[PDB]
Order: structure tokens, then C-alpha cells, then sequence
């Protein structure tokens, strides 16, 4: 199945710590259990730092960036430094403040659609445009530009580029940022680009090429993990729709909602790597230092143990927290803001196109097993 998440570490539907090779041939002992994940992520002997021998990327893509990577793979004092230069924006207070604007991005695509003769590409025709228009506007990027950004994002994210390819297109994608850094000009005053490039780039609490880091990353977990989600989550929609019930006779739990297709629905469908600074034993498994290790969100987000029928939508848990966003001091800091679209997107686009199902069969949608983060490549739906 497509929608279980079971195929990637096939060894852990044998063991809760399983060995494993990853792309570069690489050890790596794969963590599934829901506590053993959260051990791992706030484990000050577990590092995100790239620059560490041995330190392995899950696609070879990512690995090209190893040895000057963005934030996400720094340790402090650098992480705290970097993510703090950000970290501000997304404070739920103030992402809470985006929510009419992100409604009103959402009113504007469901305006467009309602006019449109079904099948329809809902990835292309309603999520991206959501999801990209949202950060875009958040940034400040071009109009212009979007096209060109959302196809370099697909490149970052690939998990069957190779290192010299990815290489290629961090290159591009970075010499695209680097003269928007130089250049702010032309960007929005309330633009969070221009923010970090006139203030603390300015200000010289990062370097040119750190600046660029941040950025990139709001571009990429901005709106392909976000975008992806959606999608995923109006599949489950087509197949299951009274499950959805809810939406209609209770606006009050779409919040919980919204969780449990981040749960069902882990897109960071590899989990994520760290490596072992010293020994360690975790889940009765010690970790020798500078061993990898990986800690597989999407099975930690399926464990029976804390989560009853995992394998099942459900709508009626009491609110459980679900390590999509991962967990310790790298957890996603964008968190608030795909919260918000995802309240707002999901809800939508249920009310305005109900009798929303799928155009083609489960089996023949093209489904992401060649991304990092899953999803679909395209989503036709009918209605
Ligand atoms: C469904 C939506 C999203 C998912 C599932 C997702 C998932 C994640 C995960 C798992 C990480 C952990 C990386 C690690 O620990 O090694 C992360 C980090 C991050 N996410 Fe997201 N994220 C999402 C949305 C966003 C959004 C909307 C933004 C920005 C607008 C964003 C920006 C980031 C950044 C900058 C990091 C790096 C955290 C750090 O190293 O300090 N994410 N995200
Ligand atoms: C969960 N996850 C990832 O592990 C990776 C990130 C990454 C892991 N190692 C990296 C090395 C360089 C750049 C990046 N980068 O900019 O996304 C990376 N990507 C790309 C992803 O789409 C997702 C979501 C995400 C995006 C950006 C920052 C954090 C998370």
C-alpha cells in the first residue's frame, strides 16, 4: 500500500531498532518507536552537523551541500544563532495574523476552480498554488520568479538526483537567492526576505552564504511539504469522505483534524538522519559514536502503542502529538504556519467541491517514491 509507509525501512516491520544500508551503502540503525524517535531528536549525542566524518544524508542530493549546509544541519552555537534570526516570524502569535490573508489565498484558487470542468490536477490546480502563494507572499518573491523556484525545488528534494546533479541545482538555486540578498530593492517592505537581508544579514550575525541557507529552506519547506500534505489529505478525503463528516457539524475539532493527517500523512516519508557524537543506547541498541541513525517519523506516527488503530484515519482520538514535525531543537519551525493552511486549505476545499473523488485509481496515481518528502506527482480529481 501506498498510502502505509511500511516499504521504506521493510526491516523495521521486523524490529524496533533495524540495521540498515542507506543510499551510499552507509550504516544506519533505524529507529520506529514513538519514544525511541523522541529520544533520539532531543539527545544532546545525536547531531545534525553535516560537516562530522561520516555524517550521511538520506539522498545524495542533500549530501552535496554536506560540508556548508543551511541551518538544518548545524549544531549549536551555530543552530541557535541561525534559526534565530527567523524563529521570530513563526511565532504562532505571529502566523496567527496571516490567517485571513491565507483565507483569502484559499477563496481565491476555490473562485477559479468553481468555473472549471472537472478532472483537474489538484496538486497543480489547487494545492500549490495555496501553498506557494502563501510563502511566496511571507518572503517576498517575485511573481516572476515562482515558476523557475518551484521546479528547483523539486530538484533539492529528488531522492534519485545524484550528488553532482543536486550539486548543480543548490548552485542555481543559490546564485538565484544570493542576488535577491544583494539586491533587496526590489522586494516588499513586509517582506521576511527583506527582514533578515537589511537586518541581521546587514547586521552581520550571519555570512552571505548563511543568508542564502535560511532562505532556502523557507522556500523548500514552505510549500512542497505543505503542498504535498494537502494533496494526501484529499486523497484520504476521496476514498473515505463521511469520515470528513466532521468538517461539516464540527468546525471546532478541524484543528485535531488537521493533526491526524499530519500523523497519518507523515510526508518526511525517509525520517530523519543524525549521528552519533558518543556512545549511546537507546530502545536497548547502543550506538557506537559516529554511527548514523535514522528516526523514522511516519512508523513512529503508526505506533500502536500510543496511537490505538494507527493504521486508521481516526477523527475521534483525544488530542495525540505526532512527531510530523519531528522533535528536539531542529523541530520544524515552520510548524505554525502549514498548521494554519492546512486549517484553513483543507476545510476549503471540502465545502466548495464535496462530491470531490479521484479521476483515476488508487494504484495508477503517480505517488512520490522518488522524493525525499512524499505525496503525489499529480492529483486528478474529479467531482
Ligand atoms: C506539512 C508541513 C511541514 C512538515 C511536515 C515539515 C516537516 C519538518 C521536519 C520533519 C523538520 C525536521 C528537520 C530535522 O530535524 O532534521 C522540519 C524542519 C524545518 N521546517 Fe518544516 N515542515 C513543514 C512545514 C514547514 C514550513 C511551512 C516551513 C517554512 C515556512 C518549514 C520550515 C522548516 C525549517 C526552516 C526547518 C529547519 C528546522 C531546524 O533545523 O532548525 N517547514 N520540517
Ligand atoms: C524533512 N525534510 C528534510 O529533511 C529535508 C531538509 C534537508 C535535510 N538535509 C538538508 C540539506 C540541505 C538542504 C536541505 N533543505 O534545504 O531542505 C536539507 N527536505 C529538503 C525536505 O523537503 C523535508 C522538509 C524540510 C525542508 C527544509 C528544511 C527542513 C525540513
Amino acid at each position: 500500500s501506498p498510502l502505509e509507509p511500511y516499504h521504506i525501512y521493510p526491516e523495521a516491520k521486523s524490529c524496533p531498532v533495524a540495521k540498515v544500508g542507506l543510499w551510499n551503502g552507509t550504516p544506519a540503525h533505524v529507529f520506529s518507536g514513538y519514544e525511541d524517535v523522541r529520544t533520539v531528536l532531543q539527545d544532546r549525542r545525536f547531531s545534525s552537523d553535516s560537516r562530522r566524518p561520516n555524517f550521511t544524508e538520506l539522498t545524495p542530493t542533500l549530501q552535496s551541500q554536506a560540508a556548508a549546509p543551511p541551518f538544518v544541519r548545524t549544531d549549536n552555537p551555530d543552530h541557535r544563532r541561525l534559526r534565530g534570526t527567523i524563529a521570530r516570524e513563526f511565532l504562532p502569535k505571529h502566523i496567527e495574523l496571516l490567517r485571513p490573508a491565507i483565507r483569502e489565498i484559499v477563496q481565491g484558487v476555490l473562485d477559479g476552480l468553481a468555473e472549471t470542468a472537472p478532472p483537474q490536477d489538484m496538486l497543480e490546480a489547487f494545492a500549490v498554488p495555496v501553498a506557494s502563494a502563501t510563502v511566496f507572499r511571507l518572503l517576498g518573491i517575485p511573481a516572476e520568479d515562482r515558476a523557475l523556484l518551484t521546479r528547483c525545488v523539486k530538484g533539492v528534494v529528488s531522492a534519485v538526483g545524484s550528488e553532482d546533479e543536486g550539486a548543480e541545482v543548490f548552485r542555481t538555486l543559490g546564485e538565484y537567492i544570493g542576488g535577491l540578498v544583494q539586491d533587496p530593492s526590489e522586494l516588499p517592505e513586509d517582506s521576511l526576505i527583506r527582514r533578515l537581508v537589511t537586518g541581521p544579514y546587514q547586521e552581520k550575525q550571519l555570512t552571505f552564504h548563511e543568508t542564502i541557507g535560511v532562505i532556502l529552506m523557507l522556500i523548500v519547506g514552505g510549500y512542497d511539504t505543505t503542498a504535498s500534505t494537502i494533496s494526501l489529505s484529499l486523497v484520504s478525503y476521496a476514498l473515505q469522505p463521511e469520515k470528513f463528516s466532521v468538517v461539516h457539524e464540527h468546525p471546532e475539532r478541524i484543528p485535531l483534524l488537521v493533526e491526524e493527517l499530519l500523523r497519518y500523512h507523515t510526508v518526511s516519508q525517509l525520517g530523519l538522519g543524525r549521528i552519533a557524537t558518543e556512545d549511546v543506547e537507546v530502545g536497548g541498541v547502543t550506538v557506537r559514536a559516529g554511527q548514523m541513525v535514522v528516526a523514522a517519523l511516519p512508523l513512529a506516527n503508526r505506533d500502536e502503542s500510543v496511537f490505538p488503530n494507527p493504521d486508521e484515519l481516526d477523527f475521534d482520538r483525544p488530542s495525540v502529538p505526532h512527531v510530523g514535525f519531528g522533535y528536539g531543537p531542529h523541530q520544524c519551525v515552520g510548524q505554525a504556519l502549514a498548521r494554519v493552511e492546512l486549517q484553513e486549505a483543507i476545510p476549503a476545499v471540502i465545502r466548495r467541491l464535496p462530491g470531490m473523488r479521484l479521476a483515476c485509481a488508487l494504484e495508477d496515481l503517480p505517488f512520490r517514491h522518488d522524493m525525499a518528502t512524499y505525496g503525489i506527482h499529480e492529483l486528478p480529481m474529479t467531482w
